[PDB]
């Protein structure tokens, strides 16, 4: 027994997978348009423009370092039926190999729709702005080479600066394969050697066979046994990566990225992500230094304000300094002022020391073992692990060559725990900032002595620009901005929701068309229009909603994307200017309003009539 | 993004659709086989004796009538109603030279082999011996010709006879398609005329197209111009269904059934099932005759107990009758002895009168549109329809020809509300008896004499040994029985549980067997019913007798893991704790899982014991 509309939304599901269908189903559908900005040019010009920067563009972008391994042999693991390494796949001769892809980025689709909505010439200017194998050894040459300051660490300071609330660890002395089988991890991405197969296909071989092998040898400590057997179970794949890489940079830069075995990144991801949800940020704790992990949403940007009206004076009270990796707010007082600074570190991966890497896994595992001191053994040999995936891992870059990092210190991006340890370098070195502070040396609010100081004493770059101390507006009306300063990317700002005020993040115009224009068989129609689509939702929601050019844009382009894609398997509702608000604010959560209101029935072939059984004659 | 669990359900419920490597992924995989019967014969050998007895079986069925007592009202043309590309009406079915038309078609040996292995060949053959056009043609005559008696009802009688909660009530104020939307009705069963589809396929075409037309002329008051224009949507069909119409027979028997239009269906649904949630139960309210709804789980049983031992003595106090249908129980008390009555009425829908019929329609219409006052003219055009749909309905039985039924009174079974009709048709009955034994007639306590008032005082007949008092184990001892007789197909039972007792259903092993034995394409589809039908069986009480206990688990035992655990899904087995659970007040559990880590291997995942307690 199943009600009508029961029986009315499974055909909608099923139908959903015709996009013809779709097209008929929903021709004279009622559409909720966004708010968009009039179009400036035609449908052809806005394409012959868009070819013309993406061609003249393109026409202008045409291993001594490293410590040489041998050549790997591919590990002759079976499971059952199958290898765990695929035949014909990664194989030269008996050694493990790997192809350099130099990858497709889509950059035409979002130019085209910029040049048709907005300023043919400022779509033009700012398109204009590569990662080739030149490029990518160079920026691998820096992060693995650069020399880097130790850090005074210890537990102590550690839990000051990164506090933590032990009771909401994961119980770490349970069953290993339940503990893994709790981390997330994005089920496409590779699972590494020896699988050369996306997490999902390989997560069985990996959980009933490769990880207990590795399991029985920690326990032994046998795990030099396995490395000469089977050493395809400890390398990794540096691969060039297109992902948010600089945390001040929403904007994607492809950067060298180490991908690390399956087995050994979820052995250790227990460890880093129950320490993810125990750790507490700087809004929970004010001693924090702590930003990984805050969100400007559910009142977040409030928060960030709240606690850095907190601040002190310099020398006579504490500041307040959050770190999220390279990324770093700072608020201090002057005369009783509030003052903003939002510095950023160049590299930052590649500055960080060793000994910081090695501080910070030892956290992470004391915390664990103190808890639950029943498995203290264990996951000291994991840590040992970790820190070897961090530094020292063998790696595959082009070809059947084996390489390692020739220092231990640096950082190798990609590792579990990547964000963290960048965070922990940076508030170690901000610590000590404060410290000096606190002794009489206010010339460290000056850009010149700050930026010498974080390289002689702590081995680290701030970026030029970054440090530009800023008086801050406590006290905000209605529009008006915390400060024009970018941290984690954006500038707080504050909005009116009837006679209340709203913190939600804002970025000029300029800054939302150059992402938007910025680059991310892999090759279909449909899936374009699509794309455009979410990116432009997505840029909503981080915050173009509120410039108004921005929102126009973006506006547009949901308006333009045709029904069909709008409603396909799905998602199919856009960001209005009051449900972002609702985000960002403590609001309960909402879902999107629908582009379309009748999508529901008119996808499962039905047209509602509306029959009045009230006013009745 | 995705937890490493979730990402093997999901790879469990993809692998789930390939039944082939099912088998391979449950190779060994550990069972906890359920209580088993030992096997009695061999497999081919059992098999030949179901062959045999099967083809004797058939001697006995294999081994006239004149339709003139129905109305003939000619051919029916085929509505040319269209919506965008395709008729409402399909091409080529039930269609001959623009007339509608109807071609209707007037051997299940699998649970027959499984019951001779496991059990006694002899009984298995004698249980199994325990008519097509013909006897459909007489039945139809019974029910459309019987004489009826008009009972004195009133809404004042019905209030007091079925209380309902009126803030139940669903909004029947608001918009009709969302009314509508919210009905539940199977989705596989034939829509009827003119979609002649699955009401899945045709549960578009109606609400875009058929039910805005049926409002429309609803409203105008112009519902007699849609019937000529278009007759097909008024038209029911008249088949022969294997279903439950004698609720006191839990087997199912193939008895005329008549089809009506989805869109009259639905829309009277709106009423009939909003109702259906606000009626009270006899337990819920004692002053009730309803049984409708009542369900045995979660202590319904030992609710019908508390409820029955409230029973008076004949003449000074009132009794305990609830009625559900056909089937009535009865509980009186002479010199403080509590006795049962079973009373069953053969026919009954051919038996209640068109009075009742209209009553309850006004009873339902008026509670919706006393709490809603807004929509008062609409429903209760709405209930004049469902009255035509109970009575006077147009129905075509085999080929082109339109029947109508002669007499108003007698109830078309399968019209929404059949069950509560006959309900309220045995509770009037019911009600005017009790009025009688409260006054100083205590001889319609016999058999003789009470058959008799039914008769001619309320048009019902008692089948023969339906009643027969018995007395009642006010307080059933550990195994014992309330009474050997059979209420909604069922007897009460007390099973132990540590120190308490649980009311439980049961029957005896030879009346599980018959169910077993009498049933309704692909082989692996077969097995897998066959475990369905075992597992229902345990559910409603089977698990209770020891040798149906024993006989229902070898069919769950034999069947194969990979059938057991395949989308349909549902891969538990009713355990003996597990149903006492179900039938006492026991928050619900979840069923024993057959194949209990089923779910890992099924996304090849075969679990490891790495303990990180380990000393090193």
């Amino acid at each position: 027994r199943l009600s009508l509309e029961a029986m009315l939304a499974e055909r909608a599901m099923v139908a959903r997978q015709d996009l013809a269908g779709l097209k008929r189903k929903l021709a004279g559908a009622d559409r909720v348009l966004a708010p968009q900005s009039p179009e400036q040019c035609g449908r052809e010009s806005a394409q012959a423009q868009a070819r013309s920067v993406t061609s003249e563009l393109k026409s202008a972008v045409k291993l001594d370092f490293l410590e040489q391994l041998g050549e790997y042999p591919v590990c002759g693991i079976l499971h059952g039926d199958h290898p765990v390494h695929p035949s014909g796949t990664h194989n030269n001769n008996g050694k493990v190999s790997v192809k350099r892809q130099f990858a497709g980025v889509n950059t035409s689709d979002a130019l085209t729709c910029a040049f048709r909505f907005e300023d043919s010439d400022l779509v033009r200017e700012t398109a204009l702005k590569d990662g080739t194998w030149a490029g990518f050894v160079q920026r691998l040459k820096m992060q693995t080479t650069r020399k880097c300051v130790q850090e005074k660490v210890s537990r102590k300071l550690l839990k000051q600066l990164f506090p933590y609330d032990p009771q909401k660890l994961v119980d770490v002395s349970g069953e290993l394969s339940e503990l893994v089988l709790g981390i997330k991890t994005n089920a496409i991405a590779s699972a590494g050697p020896p699988y050369w197969r996306t997490k999902r296909d390989a997560l069985p071989d990996m959980l009933d066979c490769v990880l207990p092998l590795l399991y029985d040898h920690i326990v032994r400590k046998d795990l030099t046994t396995l490395r000469n057997k089977h050493p395809e179970l400890f390398l990794a794949e540096c691969k060039n990566k297109t992902d948010r890489y600089e945390v001040e940079s929403l904007g994607e830069k492809t950067r060298p990225y180490f991908s690390h075995p399956f087995h050994l990144s979820a052995l250790v991801s227990v460890l880093s992500q129950s320490f993810s949800g125990a750790l507490k940020i700087m809004t929970e704790d004010s001693t924090s230094f702590n930003a990984y992990g805050f969100s400007w949403t559910n009142g977040g940007a409030e928060d960030l304000a709240i606690w850095a009206r907190q601040a002190g004076e310099a020398g006579k009270k504490p500041p307040r300094i959050a770190c999220y990796g390279d990324d770093t707010d700072i608020y201090y007082r002057k005369d009783g002022k509030l003052y903003r600074i939002c510095p950023d570190f160049k590299q930052m991966d590649g500055s960080v020391d060793a000994t910081t890497i090695e501080a910070v896994v030892d956290y992470v595992v004391d915390a664990h073992v103190k808890q639950y001191p029943t498995a203290r053994q264990f996951w000291e040999e994991v840590g040992k692990l970790w820190v070897e995936m961090a530094t020292q891992s063998p790696f595959l870059i082009d070809g059947t060559k084996v390489y390692r990092k020739m220092q231990k210190d640096g950082l190798m991006t990609g590792v579990v725990g990547t964000t963290l340890f960048d965070t922990v370098k940076s508030a170690l070195a901000y610590n000590d900032w404060a410290d000096q502070l606190m002794f009489g040396s206010l010339n460290l609010l000056e850009e010149k002595y700050a930026i010498e100081f974080f390289k002689n004493k702590h081995g680290l770059v701030i970026k030029e620009g970054t440090w530009k101390p800023a008086l801050v507006n406590e006290d905000p009306g209605f529009g008006e901005l915390w400060t024009e300063q970018k941290f984690l990317g954006l500038q707080l700002k504050v909005v009116r929701r009837e006679n209340e005020k709203v913190y939600v993040p804002n970025l000029p115009f300029e800054d939302w068309l150059t992402m938007w224009v910025t680059p991310r068989s892999k090759e279909t129609e449909t899936m374009r229009e699509r794309t455009l689509f979410d990116r432009a939702r997505g840029l909503l929601v981080t915050g173009a909603v509120f410039d108004e050019r921005a929102r126009g844009l973006m506006g547009a382009v949901i308006n333009s994307t045709a029904p069909e894609v709008v409603c396909m398997r799905i998602s199919d509702g856009y960001p209005s200017y009051d449900w972002v608000v609702s985000l960002y604010s403590r609001d309960h959560p909402c879902d999107m309003p629908r582009v379309f209101p009748e999508a529901a029935t008119l996808i499962a072939s039905y047209r509602k009539q509306v029959m009045d059984t009230r006013v009745v004659i």
